[PDB]
């Protein structure tokens, strides 16, 4: 890839914390595969300049993709028409919190996810959770509907929380944003979407009209965020 | 034109063009201001684009609808619409009317804000909490087009697309279901099948509307720029991609048997009516550009 490489510091320490999550919240084996697969060095080159807190958060959603959320859909289109549909109504019920949210609300994965949505909520606006509960919403439906949009998108919600900063909504529905996402959530032919990439990234001085200086320096670190998930991914593949 | 779809139209408009009336009086929207219904005849749109809405319901899109053409609409005509950081304050200002602020600028306060709130606050009453984020992000996204578009912005596909989610019609389905007394699962809501009819739905009501009012990011004028078509070559273009897009959905709609499995007797009769109101959109969208 044409852009350097970054890593998280405290890969350590949140391999650390997140065995801890897992056990405060019952997932306590498929532990053994987070360790092999090697989540948290996943976490640590998606997210290279985020806090501390921020590497946990996302090392906790790693988990949770692997172990937990796949555990359910484990031979899913075989013996589940409404079973999988249910479990994914019942994840986005703990998502807005419904009066009778069920049996999947007090699972370990729901009560976990339940905490994750809890914590990537803190400290931002509600135009990011807004979004961020509607592509939650989109990917849990999306994989639903593969039992007769890849998780990407809410970890491209993830770099602004992890990073300490926001997009402005107005800006981040612009059609260079949108088509930067959708460029990235494909590499994760490569070389045309690189290409492609590097030209629509121009384009990006051209919604500077409508920011200010905290608003275009928000951009600078999304735009950096895509280029670390794209180059870690390739590098955690690489590694494996 | 010549769509394979009956034309169906809703038979209360007469009442929702008085109750429309006194709304404007009560939001502060209105002499000089009672030419919405005698020339570009909203009520009768409204009609068409919701004919299965009850009474209120179909109220509720009149009021949205004029909301759009006066108000809204005004502060971005002639070179004010040209202008992108003021667009783009505008659209801003009205999207912190959907959410809840503590303290709202000024422009929230003012009477395109405060009646879109009362058409937001009315919008959500009886929806789910899935639908309420749901259609609200698609307002947002409708807004931040319409600001990009106030930009000069330049493949066809591209800019049809592009053109299609500037469109108002993305808040407009997703009334269908307000209007109408019924609610789409979010589980399926987000299905291929359904994403791919609404999208369709979409790209042809942008393709009628750059097609009626070309008179740049207009399909008529990028075709034109960017293909080296005469305007008569270019209109005929533009019923091209129509058509090519009614096939497609005519195509795709037969694969809404594939989320029957997933769902029971009341979701597929929403689902159902959702497919049905789309038919109205795009048929209804045709013969009010005919007419008005």
């Amino acid at each position: 890839l044409p852009w350097p490489l970054r890593k998280h510091p405290g890969v350590a320490g949140a391999r650390e914390h997140c065995l801890g999550w897992l056990a405060a919240q019952g997932l306590a084996l498929t532990a053994e595969t987070f360790v092999t697969w090697q989540l948290d060095e996943l976490a640590g080159y998606f997210f290279p300049r985020a806090t501390q807190e921020g590497l946990e958060l996302a090392t906790d959603l790693m988990v949770w993709y692997f172990a937990p959320f796949d555990d359910q859909f484990d031979g899913a289109l075989g013996r589940d028409p409404r079973r999988t549909a249910g479990v994914c109504a019942g994840l986005a019920e703990v998502l807005y919190g419904v009066p009778e949210p069920g049996p999947v609300a007090s699972s370990p994965v729901g009560r976990a996810l339940g905490d994750l949505w809890r914590r990537s909520c803190t400290g931002m606006s509600p135009f990011w959770r807004t979004r961020a509960r509607h592509n939650w919403t989109g990917y849990l439906a999306a994989h639903t509907a593969e039992s007769v949009a890849t998780s990407s998108h809410v970890i491209m919600d993830l770099i602004e929380r992890t990073g300490g900063f926001e997009v402005p909504a107005m800006v981040w529905h612009h059609p260079v944003l949108v088509e930067l996402r959708t460029l990235t959530s494909e590499m994760i032919l490569t070389a045309e979407r690189v290409a492609r990439f590097l030209d629509v990234e121009r384009a990006v001085t051209d919604v500077d009209c409508l920011l200010d200086g905290a608003g275009r320096e928000a951009v600078r670190r999304f735009v950096e965020g895509l280029h670390d998930l794209v180059r870690g991914d390739n590098e955690w593949e690489r590694t494996t």
